[PDB]
Parts: C-alpha cells; structure tokens; sequence
C-alpha cells in the first residue's frame, strides 16, 4: 500500500487544475500496471487541490484510488467563524484531510495544540487525517493513521533527508508499529529513488514535483 | 442598487446549501417584483459561501445579479503556502471577496495590516472586496467601493446598532461619497426596517437570518 500525494499548496486556477486531472487520467489509462496497483489496493494517488476545487476535480474522477483530498480544516466546528471550512464541510467531498504542514507553521503559526484540534475535528466526522510534522517534537495523536515527515529544511530547498536517517526517524516516533509513515521535502524523479529501498517508508508527499503532471507520473511510476 | 449578502459563515453540508440555493430560485421566479429589481440592477444577492461549495453552488444559478460571493482570502498570492485560497484561484469562480469580518479579528486576530493585503490580493485579481469594518479605527483601502460595518456586540446578539447611529456612522467614515455601504449585525426581518428609512445605508450583511432560506428571503422581499 504505497501513497503518493500531490500538494498544489496554493497553485493552479480551476481551468489549471481540471487539466491536471485530464493528463493524469489519461496517463492512467495508458498504464497498465499502475492501473493494476490502483485496482488492487496497492496505490492510492491523493490530489490535494485548494478548498474551492475539490468538487468540481472530483467529478471528473471515476479510476479507484484515485481522489481528492484537503490540503487544511478548521480548528472549529460547525458554528459563526466567516471564512472557516470545517470537517463537516469536507465530510460530503473527501477522505483525506492533509494538516500540520510546516509551511502552515511558518506563515499561520500553527502549534501543536492547533493541530491536535484540527485532527480532532476531522476524525470525529469519520475522514482521515494525513498528520504532517516537522520532526520528534511535534506531538502526534493516536487517531492519526497516516503520518508525513515534511521537514521544513528540506520544502523546495534540493535538501531531502537521507533515506536511511528518514528510516531511522520513522522507527524513533511515537507510532503504532502499523501506521502509515510518508515522507515529503524536495521529493522529485531522481530524488524518490533513495528512499523505494527502506520498506519504513510507505509514500510521499510532493509538492513542487506535483505541479506537472508529467514529472508527477514518472514519481507515480516508480512505486 | 440594493446589496443584500447570506453570510452562511461556516456552516452548511454540499447538500444542504444546494438545496438553500433551489429554495431561493423557486421564491425569486415565484416573485415577480424581486425578479425585476434584479434584472433591473437595483438589487444584486451574495451567497458568501464557504470555500468548497463556490463552484457547485454557482452551477445552479442563472438568475442575474445572483451570485456567490467568497467569505475570506488569503493574505498570499500563488506560492508554497499550504491551505491557501488567492483571490488569483477566486478569479474563475466568483466576482465578491467578503474580508475582514469581526469573526476573523477575534478567532485568527487577523489586523489591519493583514485585511489591507487581502484587499490587495482581492483588487489585483479584478475582484471587489466586500470591506468589513468594526468602527471607525479600521483603515479601509481606497480602491474598497463597498464596506460592510459589522460591529463585534451586534453579531448574533439582538443588539442591532440604531438605524440613525448607522446612518451617521457611514457619514463619519474614511469613504468616498459614492461608495456601497452596507450595515452587518442582527439584521432580522423584524430589525431591517430600522435601516431602510436611511438612505445612507446600502445594503446588508446577514448572517443568523442567511441560514434558513425563506427567512432570507422576506429580507430579500423588503429592499
């Protein structure tokens, strides 16, 4: 069960972002064998598309396995916060609610307090965190099943952690032995080899490497 | 011109705004005079909607002069900044940017500083910020046309300002004679009367009496 996710982070206008989904679709289909790990549950493709494009993309999507996903939620629930999408909001449109990036750290100054909340709201609608931290300190709850190491040094910097020190980490964290464990930071078609060796790594989350979809498929390619 | 804008704020399943929006479509075909004032651009309706229902929402609209209109945007342009809706991804998807609500002060303490850049943001993409304000000490932007005076002790508590203190306040304002001035904070349809005897005030912003659609609609019945 390898996951791979494409982080638009803040890119691509609707018209951008439905093009997407058409080259990788018929990528797909012009791929045999990734359209046989899709069809039997041993790759799942997570486009994490900004809030107002979720809908639309998702229409355009019939291949298993392949489905939108948040790249954020609220802190709050249901209630009078202007501007706020909730867990309740994403319950009718994805599975996958991506939180505590480290560039929400940076710019938003979420803390790990922020971050536990917003894990609470979107498992208590029945969704799947993706719980990013930026490294051993961030406290990570037990909710959470799926995990992406996304090192704030190695975000669009060329410095990915090596694989076997991103290994190591996995091993070190305070985890159930059968959670699943991404890893993201300058993750590109040459950079992704280092880590398909150690089995601790169970897929990756990109960004800058997410935004063609043509150098997205040679990474999507290669699990 | 008349403004009248539901500020759903977050609430709202896909499922239960598209049905808001088939409620809303049937009362304006079933009343002639509404349906004139909006072909007649005397009156323009805003759904400020939350992020992920813009695009499905709008699909079902083709009254003039109704439109959705988004409750927020981000500070930032097109970059790596996950979570992130720009006024540039809102340029395909709606004409009216909502900014500096009350709520965003208090929950995300969000200054002036950071509402003026929105504003930016909102005007760069040929987008109108809604400008909202909570007294006279907030700056407002020049190229900001409409404002929405919503002051924090008004919203969601009965207290509605007085129709005349209203009516004053957008005398006493950092505005151009011309601009669109609305009045947000318990408007009901018992409290709008107080506020169209003035003819200072322009339009509203409703937030509590947005939710259920026929309620919002005897508003939408009285301009």
């Amino acid at each position: 069960m390898k996951y791979i996710i494409a982080n638009w982070k803040a890119h691509k206008t609707l018209e951008e972002a439905s093009a997407w989904v058409d080259s990788v679709n018929k990528q797909i289909s012009q791929t045999p064998d990734v359209q046989r790990k899709l069809e039997d549950d041993e790759l799942i493709i997570l486009i994490a598309a900004p809030f107002p494009f979720l809908v639309p993309l998702s229409q355009k999507i019939s291949q298993k396995n392949l489905a939108v996903a948040a790249q954020d939620v609220s802190v709050y629930g249901e209630g009078a916060y202007t501007g706020e999408v909730t867990a309740k909001m994403l319950k009718g449109v994805t599975t996958h609610v991506l939180i505590g990036h480290s560039e929400r750290k940076d710019y938003f100054h979420e803390t790990d307090e922020v971050v536990l909340k917003k894990s609470e709201q979107v498992l208590s609608q029945g969704l799947s965190p993706i719980f990013c931290i930026q490294n051993e300190s961030n406290k990570i709850p037990e909710g959470a099943n799926i995990i992406a190491y996304d090192p704030k040094e190695a975000i669009g910097t060329g410095k990915n952690v090596p694989g076997e020190e991103t290994a190591t980490f996995r091993k070190k964290l305070n985890l159930f032995p059968d959670a699943v464990f991404l890893y993201g930071g300058s993750v590109n078609p040459e950079s992704i080899d280092e880590y398909l060796s150690h089995p601790e790594i169970n897929g990756f989350l990109v960004g800058g490497s997410s935004l063609d979809p043509e150098e997205f498929f040679e990474l999507v390619k290669k699990l």
